[PDB]
């Protein structure tokens, strides 16, 4: 069920601003400060998803919560 | 319907040499040499796909052929 986000790899990267998300992910200890700069200052969105696919269910749950909040319409697009 | 390619996007990237596909692709007349060395003279293959997206359905069709040809196992997963 990570294959939700993965189908939508293309368009998300196209619409989402990663910078808005990563804070809440930093907070929820899904990612650390190294991954936030690594995303932000290593298109950079694809990087974020890349690293999130490494994080299992805990990752997905949180990302989706952030995706819902800042990107509600896109999120519907992803979720069924 | 880019979906078969674009759901397997993460795993297609990790297992393709764009160098094997480009000359085929150019010659098919779907991409041009600017495209070829834009991609090549560089998920350095994410770009290849992204570019093909830009061509729509002919892009899709012809990308699928090159898998039928050069990564026949990848072709398999992609077509089911």
């Amino acid at each position: 069920l990570w294959d939700n986000v993965e189908c939508n790899r293309h368009m998300l990267s196209r619409y989402i601003n990663p910078a808005k998300l990563t804070p809440y992910l930093r907070q929820c200890k899904v990612i650390d400060e190294q991954d936030e700069d690594e995303v932000l200052n290593a298109n950079r969105a694809g990087r974020l998803l890349d690293i999130l696919h490494t994080k299992g269910q805990r990752g997905y749950v949180v990302f989706l919560e952030s995706l819902e909040f800042y990107y509600p319409e896109l999120y519907k697009l992803v979720t069924g």
